[PDB]
């Protein structure tokens, strides 16, 4: 661990609560482990030089700063403060400082000890007797963007209920909270508590929000400190026991830290022909997803593990299907018992006959689960999210563990969950009935009346009428005078591909409808229809795009394949033909359906009013230009050779999607481009990697090497000390997205492995 | 007539459908009269000389241009063209162009003849035989804000089905439409025309939009035509015989027109003390108020009165009842026989027991009627509005009429209408039941769930929630852990004070509340808090602010009064007496609750969780600044002679009220004041009449009339010929709103007959 020094920037010295970056992510690193609720930052100077600033507390859904300075160490020799010049740096799984003087020397190591406690060693070494004061003090003020204040609120201003408090213990001090129900900036229980239990007796003297404690020592000495960010009195009460073992034995957790962080690193680099520079950006991928894996919390009964500790909206526990198939396929690589309970997670609320809520949606897998349940349930959580669920690669994901683990139980427990799942879209996602899913949405409260009639908002100019009836929709799309339609329910189909701003699902801005209806086009071309799914009996199960999606229909190949072998596996002959089958049947769909033999690529096809002859529920949607769809039926092996090979010649030019950081959202043809748009230009390193595997897959491993290569060496950042973020500029490279993303991590530790050498 | 050439501007050459100003509105003014639904304009110059151009349609709700020229004469002799001189301009009931040259002269006047058709009389005097030529064209381009078009798109383009087809006839052409539903620009049924009758045989040719009728002259002739805007096959089949009988008497027609605004005129202009100046303002609001003048036309069966007949969203025959009391009080001087159908109109669709859409809103006086009804009751309008109700002034309106014509028929024919509608607001408007209504809100789609939840919506930072029922209300709003609360039943609360943005209804922008707070203020002094209203049996009524409004508990007092006054009229002595007994209780709570002694004013009062010691609802809201509504008890008699005393000082004080333009909607102390704010500043002719109208009736007379001078000296735009709009900068005198605004018409007519003097 120790030849990879400050892979990530983790100093700093938070001034806010909410001290975000432009994007309202907080704009500091901090460090979090053993799936922690609470993280800790590197001192950037002598103003907080002595301790390890900017506790961040994981709030049950958001990050927030409870302190700058907090337990800051300074050392006195005869009544004089010692002079210490500061060395600070961060490992994988450690933070470290080291303070020197003439006389005196401190070594202090940070470690994570158990899922709610962090434990601090403070070696020093001194030649004579002296005095230790340490010293903290609460944040006061609300929120900042890039270091500026947003407003001069202040955080109890904000949360009168929050009322911070400061007491002194038998062995240490802790902070209280009193309970903040904001729904989307701060959540606590009223009996959350930050515990600092110390090693040797100290003096305290608490003034309001700050406190100095005092202690004299007669020479060289170690001593050990905990600290705890407990969300529960229940968890408050079991801690305990936990922190008197870790004190009457810390060199027994220092050491599990450093063996358990060893053991990541060496099952993780496993390529030989990597770089160094190509290797510190595994460990970086590394770091960044095991700080992001946040252990049982609320209704989340397992393990998990979120797309950002740091993101505005991505921090707590919030957990998403899609983010964890392709973080759990990396983390089996060096993490197997997280990413398997990354999977469990998400399955664990998995919709069951006779559910409360949906009974109609049985195998359904939750778009986002996290700590507080929704009102539906029970709880009072504002994010989680039943409207909609995600791609699903979840057999691919499983059968990754597998193929890491030889694991023959964890295939027998995820099977029938997967089964589950995969029927639940043929039954709920199968529009038409011909067994080549759409993405869609459920029958929720934000998408129709109580009496099931789809809801929706018409726009023109600055009127806005709701309506609700697929009837009358179906009126509204027929007439088109209007300058927008907004259907909850389309919206949340959009949330489930994957790529809500995508071409294919008819998004495009005016400049952009315009130039293509100058040049010939039709701005119908564009209007995606929507459907509603009914049962025999008539019962709404949900809604469905009048679209099938290839990259989709590939997953669902993939999930078919997969589901194949486990069945194999398993000893279940029969079942695996069926799914052998079912996987056969989409792969002629894809191919005779999806692929355009004129532009020679693939592309989602409308379900139009009536199937063509043969058999396809519509054309290719060509005139919507091409995106990275266009590949998935290679990554998933989907594709005949002869039309992989005419896909990988579109993806190598240079006017398509070869561009400075290649294999964009978007091709540089299509006419909703944009170097700038999410998913209609930017570069996410998933969908590249899925190109570079599809390439590979089809005997073109040459030139994917050649692309890793072109994308090593152009995007930006990524052998400098920056957190991970989301995509790039095709053109430029440049960065964007939320820090520390959890899914980039994964994708850049698969490149690491796969295409990066030297 | 005659002495009143170009009281407002009516020339123009539209070149777009919707030639707009700034606002949005038809940036012209043409002619209409007799409650026809088609105008016209005179022409500008050398281009349009010939003809009357921009001929206006009213498509049901709104007002499109059809065409420039459109059947422009020119005149030509042995191949070459007559050269002309123009001269043209606008009496009250007609248009006039005289074209000269030296052997040739023609004289144009255009009237209208019945409530579908205008009648051209064009005489040709000649000494030399002549070839006579009429053209025209239709627009083609769709939209542009004073000049500048907002796209490139045309008519055809963004109406595909409008399919405007031009077709000679054996005496003229016509102009047919097909049928278009776009519910907030054009209506048409699909079989309304525009046709073009003469009285001499003439050649047309057509030209795609274009057309070119041709007949030769022996000498001086006069001919007749006729332009009828008929908008369904029922009204093109009965305007046939009026139209025949039209070409056989057109002299007669002429006159009739001719007569009927002398009356107007005579009726109308009775202050002898006037000036020229001032009487020829009383001129433009008689013009202005006839042109809004709109016959029956399909869901309204009564003729009635829009606010403009110009305006974006007031236009067809768009009815409110706070404009028709003063539309019609004005009206009941020169033209009674429409007064009195304006406000049958709105009466004609009172709800009835046993209604079929809101049986619990008997009584109940409908925001908007128009055209088309709500899909609700069987129509596809969208203007068609049952979410709330306006300001009572009723009973005053219905008055007037009275005072007027002496006719005991018409107040024995009002009496009952209004005696219901005075009993709805005791049962829907009196949450705490103590007999002062509130401004509220009725049972609405746009307001509750099908099972009769209230909906609003939370807003924080980027995050919306829409949630339902009065119980979760009630708890936001304590935590107040939101930027804003969209309720859309409090929104329709608004619109039914007819002061949808003033500050004693709580709103104020932030920078404005900021500085209160930073005052000493608390941010929930501008919090209105909502209530919903239900009956013994639990049925929901509606909703109510939790506060009761000055002016409302005024108005209320006005109802009472007046049922007091015509109830003697019609012999029923106990009825009056249980009015009178009515205002006198409601003249009580006003100065015993509304009145604040420190201010020298008068205030609503919240409805606070438990009322004062005396019994009233809460203390007068005093921190929200002053507003018209203070003079309300004065213009409605409710004032005791002390407290309007008090009342009037503050009024004529310069720091207050007393400003350039005197009277605004909010005092210049008043926290939330903005002198280009709607609401929070502006001055409005209704509310300054009302106050000089308050001041009078409690002997200030002499300082009423001394303010109506400094009105008539410092409001822009009062002596030009622009047309009259809606507001005035109090600072300034600056102008805003629609264009031909009714009720600004309405109160500049009254203030000629009660304080405009030389
Ligand atoms: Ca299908
Ligand atoms: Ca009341």
């Amino acid at each position: 661990a120790d030849n990879y020094k400050n892979v990530i920037n983790r100093t700093g010295a938070p001034q806010y609560m909410k001290d975000y970056d432009y994007d309202d992510h907080q704009r500091f690193n901090p460090f979090f482990d053993l799936g922690a609720w609470h993280g800790h930052l590197l001192p950037d100077g002598p103003n907080t030089m002595g301790g390890f600033p900017g506790v961040a507390l994981l709030t049950e859904e958001y990050i927030n700063f409870m302190a700058s300075n907090f337990d800051r160490l300074t050392v006195w020799q005869d009544g004089k403060k010692v002079d210490f010049t500061l060395e600070a740096y961060s490992i994988p799984g450690a933070l470290v400082q080291k303070l020197t003087a003439k006389d005196v020397q401190v070594e202090m190591t940070l470690r994570f000890a158990t899922p709610r406690t962090s434990l601090l060693e403070t070696k020093i070494t001194s030649n004579k007797p002296l005095d230790l004061v340490w010293d903290g003090e609460l944040l006061e003020k609300l929120e900042a963007k890039e270091g500026k204040p947003l407003s001069d609120k202040t955080i109890a201003g904000e949360y009168p209920d929050y009322q911070r408090k400061i007491s002194a213990t038998r062995d240490g001090l802790k902070v209280t909270f009193g309970k903040v129900r904001a729904t989307w900036d701060l959540l606590t229980s009223g009996e959350s508590e930050y515990q600092v239990h110390k090693s040797l007796p100290v003096q305290t003297e608490i003034n309001g929000n700050r406190f100095t404690s005092k202690a004299h020592i007669n020479g060289s000495t170690t001593l050990y400190t905990t600290y705890s960010h407990l969300l529960t009195a229940q968890e408050v009460s079991k801690e305990q026991m936990q922190i008197r073992d870790i004190l009457a034995r810390p060199a027994f957790y220092l050491t599990a830290s450093q063996q358990r962080w060893e053991e990541y690193l060496k099952k993780g680099l496993t390529n030989p022909d990597a770089t160094p520079e190509q290797t510190r950006v595994a460990v970086k991928a590394i770091e960044t997803l095991n700080g992001n894996w946040r252990s049982p919390g609320g209704a989340v009964k397992f393990n998990t593990v979120t797309p950002s500790v740091t993101g505005r909206w991505f921090s707590g526990n919030q957990t998403w299907p899609w983010d964890t198939w392709k973080q759990a396929f990396a983390m089996a690589h060096f993490n197997p018992d997280i990413a398997k309970e990354n999977i469990r997670a998400v399955f664990s609320w998995q919709i069951q006959p006779g559910d409360s809520v949906r009974p109609q949606d049985v195998g359904f897998v939750p778009d986002l689960i996290a700590w507080n349940l929704s009102p539906e349930r029970g709880g009072d959580g504002g994010n989680w999210n039943e409207r909609n669920t995600k791609p699903s690669l979840a057999a691919w994901s499983v059968m990754e563990v597998y193929n890491v683990t030889q694991d023959k139980t964890w295939v027998a427990e995820m099977y029938p969950k997967l089964v589950a799942y995969h029927d639940w879209w043929l039954r709920n996602r199968d529009h038409n009935g011909n067994g080549v899913p759409e993405y869609g949405a459920t029958r929720d409260k934000a998408h129709n009346t109580e009496s099931g009639e789809m809801l929706f908002t018409v726009k023109k100019g600055d009127k806005e009428e709701t309506q609700s009836g697929l009837n009358n929709y179906a009126r509204v799309v027929e007439k088109g005078q209007y300058d927008s339609l907004e259907i909850p329910a389309q919206v949340a189909a959009s949330w489930e591909s994957g790529r809500d701003d995508a071409a294919v699902f008819g998004f495009i801005d005016k400049e952009q409808l315009d130039k293509y209806v100058a040049n010939g086009g039709k701005r119908s071309d564009w209007t995606v229809k929507f459907a509603e799914n009914r049962s025999q009996d008539g019962t709404l199960l949900g809604y469905s795009l009048l679209q099938e999606s290839v990259d989709q229909a590939s997953y669902m190949y993939s999930d078919n394949h997969y589901l194949a072998e486990m069945a194999t596996i398993l000893g279940k002959p029969e079942e695996a033909k069926r799914y052998r089958q079912l996987a056969q049947q989409l792969a002629d769909y894809i191919n005779t359906c999806m692929f355009d033999p004129t532009t020679q690529f693939y592309y989602d096809v409308r379900i139009e009013d009536k199937p063509l002859a043969n058999g396809c529920a519509g054309k290719p949607i060509v005139e919507r230009g091409k995106g990275p769809e266009g590949w998935s039926p290679l990554f998933n092996g989907a594709a005949t050779q002869a039309n992989a090979d005419a896909v990988v010649k579109v993806m190598l030019d240079p006017k398509e999607f070869n561009t400075f950081v290649p294999l964009g959202t978007a091709a540089l043809t299509n006419p909703a481009f944009g170097a700038d748009i999410y998913w209609r230009g930017r570069v996410w390193v998933d969908q590249f990697w899925f190109g570079l595997k599809g390439m590979e897959r089809y005997g073109y491993r040459d030139d994917a090497l050649k692309l890793a290569d072109t994308f090593f060496r152009h995007a930006k950042g990524l052998t400098a000390d920056g957190p991970i973020q989301e995509n790039y500029n095709p053109l430029t490279g440049a960065q964007q997205g939320a820090p520390n993303f959890s899914w980039s991590a994964a994708h850049l530790y698969m490149l690491y492995n796969d295409f990066f050498r030297k």
